[PDB]
């Protein structure tokens, strides 16, 4: 590890300059005690120059994100399908670093914005660094990389005033979507719960593009990468996500960090779909088109190995901010395809690192270094950290005995382009007509959602599109939505007071696919790390005792428990003033606290009606909620919460309450609380 | 627009490269209709290279902010207290640009966080650009610029995990405040409604530091700048600010934008407290200490002129993101004081623009340019736009007839340091004992608030 | 070995990317064998991106230079005059790196231009890096750092056409000198032999400024740094320097490299003049004025230790090009003075490294690292290598238990400003009248040169000034020269078509000072590394035999021998076609080769007259020359060289030839061959 060698320990010692001279740094050098500061104060200038130059350009996209270290372990020797060394043996472990992100917001923007999300994984393999630079949605908005600035300019804030930070809440974004129909598949995903995942740990990762697996014999197959969450899939509800974006802008980065610090590091099965070269157009669409998925019914997933994140960074800036991913970081055994979105990406990520790093030696940053020797004739450049011994860095040479040697298919384990690949035809700036069906798969995705999930998507569209000022853009939007689903266009049109255009059934169908729905993916497989808010009072010794009782039990089941009361003390984590339902996955009121709720209700220590509002919000947003200890009635009545409601608990027995409530936490959302269009 | 000369119109025309060759930009050049992309596709590369390099480093502090253009109008001829040209005639008008901001959060952090706020004003005067780089709170946390990184590291997110955004909600910030008691006065202000103003239009601007006004005869007085809102002061309530941060992270920038578009451009009376040099220690504290206000009961405000913001930018990046303020942008008639916070600032803002701009010619960006001619011997550097005719850029010269000439108090309307300033004593890294009362003024402030 | 941890070996292995993936780099990936190159060719792009970004800005001055590693060893414990740790014990060793340079030319300009030269030394001390950033001339052109760009613009090429390279050969430089008379002292130095040293090893190093030595008790003394060459002082003659600029632009860098490779690493005694603070104005000038020396007659040198350079770099770019010196790299025991030239330097060198390195972490380059631990709260910035474990990098803190601790005079061996220093008075942009005598010291320096040396300086002035177009500028130059010396003005004026102004005796005097003359500094103390060219012929096996004999005699004494003949073979190093007298410190003809020695001598293998012209040029340029074997007349008469001349040798006996000739090498130059004005 190059990271270990560069760890700097400041737990002891006297302050020094960056050249080891002991110094101070608290008072400027001045000509007399009330005098002007001196130019000769080097202590001052070196410290302030450093401060003045701390910042580097944020990423052009995916600026907001967070990372962690961990380990990938192969489940088998996969030699039969790829020459990739990291996959060549059962149990082979390779270090990883992952960064997760949103796409459109700047650094500092909230984690819980509605957006596409990044899931970028570096495997520090024994034959070079291999990056899979993925998203949590398996399809992308556009079909050619040259369009990327168009898409991004359209979704980022309007450039006269840099308003708004909400990617989908403005005219220009919808102008682009409605004029560029390829966008429809990703737009439907982004309008689903996949736009507001519950956490990084509760989403999947996709390579998006078709890639190749290449064997040592030169043969190739076509693959899609799928990183399948072992935590289960889960989303926020929209109103919850909007509150969260104010109450805790760092919600996802904090959820990740805390899960790793508690020993609950997240896991994914790294999987592929594998198909033959001859099936490039067999599935009703072109595998070069990054706006299409291969339905799992046509190509099942094969599990290749386990990805686990189990260590946090030491210095966020040095590790997370400076990690520089590239789809060009490929290894023997993997190759590209002619997907025009992937093709252009290869150029963009090598170039943009010059912008961020300010010089060409970015791969020498510890987080970017490989874990094998580097042998090449790259030299000089700003920020050169190596002292190269070889004074004849050219090929061919005799003066260094012909080293470094060329690597290729038959030497040195070289990378090699899949040798079956060809190209033929004119040199064209033309779109393949095989790419032209922009609507069937959006409809496939929509069909595969549950009824209340369909409602949530329609409601997201109603919310966002109602913020578009231009009537002409809104009509254009309905034109495209209607090519996917007339019912979607009708329902969305109703909220914005326009008429939907008449049904156009060209692309309509009733087909469905497995594995895309959040609401239909079933209870979570684990409730470890999920958050329980226990609403108590310092008024009643019995209330605090009840909360402590609940705590001990819930904690041994891996839940993160917060006891809330008017003021802090022994056993109480959070005041009502700072508490919010967005902080919890379930809320329990201890019945000793009934007085705070069954009330209007007033104190200089928190806002009027806060305790009840926490419970009310939690219910409205679908969470398991309950009252533990004796007389539920009054709290549930004060909240207008029905005691017979699914995911509403009322028990005197602490043990029965915990059992029932824990089943609620796995269910995670009670969707019968949300109204549906008739 | 005052930057009309630099505008580029794209309401008509065919797409071109940056060198005027008509091109397309929607499909990559490929070897066959389902083929790989070609390296010879210059259309693709020049567009993507530009996109790849769009971003520049955010400001080290005050990263989150918004700006507008306007006009300053002097109420009087202020010659009898300052030689400043922009203040030398009743009704004299000078263009301005102002940027408002928070302090701690990054780009895209919400407007309605609890924080200190910036209020930075550029006057494009007929004798040079003059910047007053102020905040909405009249006192600062610390008493020496060398401590700035300490303060800022402590309020910014913890550096292992970059949590939390939200300057005051974590241990390190309160560790620093409690170890560095100078911070109490600004801390009390930030914990008041001044930490969550209703808009940029409903807050005041303060230079914080004592500065000097200098007359053409060389006499000086000590001043504090106060920009007093004509919209009134108003705050959010905290609960509301928290919900707004989520519902509308752009709330202050939109409020300002909208007010200008509707013809309600915000206004401030630009004022000063003026006191004699003999009064530097007369008010029971030291006027060099930036943690203290001069109570208005001791020195009333004089209104100098009107600041009105009435024109939004054309391109946010080019104007607002790229504007580069400096307290060293000073003009004849103003001078510095030995406030050790101010003193170090003068170094920081000139250096940090190298970081943002990536080269030394940042004064050439349209928003940074002055509105009068430039005559000097600065040359070259990355990004040099100017084509200088003078092929002898050194002084003293005879081969360019001794031009440019030196400007000073007696010739050429030069800047000059206030000639009554002196220094005396040991060269010390010592804090004046006159700085040591960290608590009385925070109590003055608290006492001055209503009960609620 | 001092930077061994950063070394990269490429003597074995297969080529890899920068992230360790084995690759090739000799053929682009193409769509067919005669097809266009593919964007997906990451091998191509990463290699070419690196190439495209290899260059960094050259230094703003001193762009042309060369460097080496070495060791400093202290002669004593100097705690009686300084707290500095590297000087605190007899025998104490500290690693060093030195870079030597010219000043005006760009990084590809010739070594042997007439110029001021740099001598910058880094001591990697056990209390931090300490740099002495000196020159080979003890005084500077200007008295205030603010004037630096005026000076440098005036000497660098005219900015319309970037002509001429060659600092003194144009109007603007002499315009500046004549308008800014402070320049006279350094000008007279640069017009002497000190402007064209024979090698970096044959020049001294000076700090120029008065600095302070500060004891641990707080008391201070004023010092000047003098690095006195143990190789002796030596110059080129001007015509020779001009020829060398064309025949070997790398002459000084090669001389240094070679001396080190041969185990003849150059040495200096590091010395100071030490005077009391009360003697700031006692010597008839102000010690804050960098245009003045303290004559050695008023303040003798104290030898502090030995500097020896003995290891060449491994990678020039990484070590020599990237070394970033600063006078701000100061250590406890040393302080600044209020010299206004020094004061502003402190700002310049910290700022300019942002330009060169392109980011703030330049102290992390291996050559710039200290050799002790770094403990501070500087963070982030582009190119940040360090992974800092202290997540509370602010002072004051409790969450990192108050570390790093402040260092100062009384704790932690902090740097401290000399506590006796004060300032008093108005804040002014005024020059001290104590700086106003710009002419007395130039006259002192001129008076201390020998007659022939004064002639050489006049002749350099005549050469350069005659290239100034402007008759006004020429007139103004003679006004200033005449204030130093009427006779200089007269003699210069005679070459350039003008009358000198009448004598103005205000600053005239006859005082002299020791240690500044080159011609007067006596024979060299060592002749090891000096170059002897033996001119032979392949047309007589006897001539080669003589050459071989002489070679062994000369090599025994550490001279570097080149045997020249018409064509190469074993024992012959160089052809006449490539050889030139600039290549040698002495020239010997073996008498077996006498037939070659005619201006008549014609051949397709070398220019007509070449063998003889080497001998004639050597003679004209002052060098020891002779004929070995017993028959000298034919060669000597062809050369018009008299047999009884001083530094002309003729002997049959090889031993007796060599004994005589080695005395001539030590004398080095026979100045009786140069005409004097009468
Ligand atoms: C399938 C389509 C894509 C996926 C899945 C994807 C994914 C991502 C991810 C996850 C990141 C963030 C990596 C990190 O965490 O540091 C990112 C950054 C970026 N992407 Fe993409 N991307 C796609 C398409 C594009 C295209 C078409 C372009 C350009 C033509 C592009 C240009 C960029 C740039 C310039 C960055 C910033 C990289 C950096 O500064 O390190 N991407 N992408
Ligand atoms: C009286 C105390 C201070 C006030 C009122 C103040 C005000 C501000 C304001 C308003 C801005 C943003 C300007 C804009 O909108 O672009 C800012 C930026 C900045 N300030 Fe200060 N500041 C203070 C003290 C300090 C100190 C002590 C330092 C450093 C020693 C410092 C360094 C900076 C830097 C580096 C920036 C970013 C500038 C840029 O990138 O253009 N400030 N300051
Ligand atoms: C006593 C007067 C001076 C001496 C002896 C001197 C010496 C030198 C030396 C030897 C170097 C080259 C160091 C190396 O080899 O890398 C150099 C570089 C330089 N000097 Fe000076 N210098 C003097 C005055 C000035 C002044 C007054 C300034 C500016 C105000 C200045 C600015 C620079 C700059 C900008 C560089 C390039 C540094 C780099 O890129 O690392 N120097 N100086
Ligand atoms: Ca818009
Ligand atoms: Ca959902
Ligand atoms: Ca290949
Ligand atoms: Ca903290
Ligand atoms: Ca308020
Ligand atoms: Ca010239
Ligand atoms: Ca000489
Ligand atoms: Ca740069």
């Amino acid at each position: 590890s190059p990271l270990a060698a560069y760890e700097v320990d400041d737990s002891t010692g006297y302050l020094t300059s960056d050249v080891g001279g002991p110094i101070q740094d608290q008072t400027s050098l001045k000509a007399g005690i009330r005098g002007p500061t001196l130019l000769e104060d080097f202590m001052f200038r070196q410290k302030i120059q450093h401060f003045d130059h701390e910042r580097v350009p944020e990423r052009a996209v995916h600026a907001r994100g967070a990372g962690a270290h961990g380990t990938f372990t192969s489940y088998a020797d996969w030699s039969n399908i790829t020459a990739a060394s990291f996959l060549n043996a059962t149990g082979k472990q390779t270090p990883v670093f992952v960064r997760f992100s949103t796409v459109a917001g700047s650094r500092g923007s909230a984690d819980t914005a509605r957006d596409v999300h990044g899931f970028a994984t570096r495997f520090y393999t024994d034959e070079g660094n291999f990056d899979i630079v993925g998203n949590n949605i398996p399809v992308f908005f556009i079909q050619d990389a040259i369009q990327f600035p168009d898409l991004i300019h359209s979704v980022k804030p309007r450039p006269d005033n840099e308003i708004p930070q909400a990617a989908f809440a403005h005219d220009s974004a919808w102008d682009f979507f409605s004029q560029q129909p390829s966008t429809m598949h990703t737009l439907f995903w982004a309008m689903s719960g996949h736009g507001i995942p519950r956490s990084y740990r509760h989403m999947d990762g996709f390579g998006v593009h078709t890639f190749r697996f290449v064997k040592d014999d030169g043969s190739s197959k076509l693959i899609k990468w799928h990183f399948k969450s072992r935590q289960g899939k889960a989303s926020l509800v929209w109103e919850e996500a909007q509150v969260l974006s104010g109450k805790n802008a760092d919600f996802h980065r904090q959820d990740l960090w805390d899960a790793i610090e508690s020993g609950n590091g997240p896991e994914w099965d790294v999987c592929v779909q594998i198909v033959d070269e001859s099936q490039a157009q067999a599935f009703g669409f072109d595998l070069l088109d990054p706006t299409k998925i291969i339905p799992e019914e046509y190509a099942p997933l094969t599990k290749l190995g386990l990805l686990k994140l189990d260590r946090n960074p030491t210095n966020y800036f040095a590790e997370t901010e400076q990690v520089m991913f590239q789809p060009g970081h490929i290894v023997r055994g993997i190759d590209f395809t002619e997907d025009p979105l992937l093709q252009g990406r290869l150029f963009s990520y090598l170039d943009t690192q010059l912008n961020r790093n300010g010089g060409p030696n970015f791969e020498q940053l510890p987080i970017n270094m490989p874990r094998v020797p580097i042998h090449n004739n790259n030299r000089d450049g700003a920020g050169q950290m190596f002292i190269h011994r070889n004074k004849y860095p050219y090929t061919p040479n005799t003066l260094n005995s012909g080293y470094p040697r060329q690597a290729n298919q038959n030497a040195g384990r070289g990378f090699f382009t899949a040798p079956g690949r060809t190209a033929s035809g004119a040199l064209v700036r033309e779109v393949s007509p095989t790419f032209n069906d922009h609507w069937s798969q959006p409809r496939l995705f929509f069909n595969s959602l549950t009824p209340v999930e369909q409602q949530f998507l329609v409601n997201a569209m109603r919310f966002e599109i109602s913020l578009v000022k231009s009537e002409e853009v809104k009509k254009n939007v309905l034109t495209q939505l209607n090519r996917v689903s007339h019912d979607v266009a009708v329902r969305v049109a109703a909220a914005i007071g326009l008429g939907a255009p008449d049904a156009d059934d060209t692309y309509y169908h009733n087909n469905k696919t497995a594995g895309v729905s959040i609401v239909g993916s079933g209870p979570l497989p684990t409730i470890k790390t999920l958050r329980v808010g226990i609403l108590a009072t310092t008024s009643e010794s019995s209330a605090l005792d009840q909360a402590a009782q609940l705590r001990t039990r819930l904690e041994k089941d891996g839940l993160v428990v917060t006891v809330v009361a008017e003021t802090l003390r022994e056993g109480v984590d959070q005041t009502y003033s700072t508490a919010d339902a967005t902080g919890f996955d379930g809320v329990v009121v201890v019945d000793g606290a009934a007085a705070l709720f069954a009330s209007t209700a007033s104190s200089p220590l928190f806002p009027t009606g806060r305790p009840l509002q926490i419970f009310v919000d939690a219910y409205r947003w679908g969470k398991p909620v309950g009252v533990c200890g004796g007389k539920s009635s009054e709290v549930l009545d004060a909240a207008d919460v029905p005691e017979d409601g699914d995911g509403v608990y009322s028990e005197e027995s602490v043990d029965m309450f915990v059992e029932e409530f824990e089943k609620g936490l796995a269910t995670f959302r009670f969707t019968d609380r949300f109204a549906l269009d008739s």
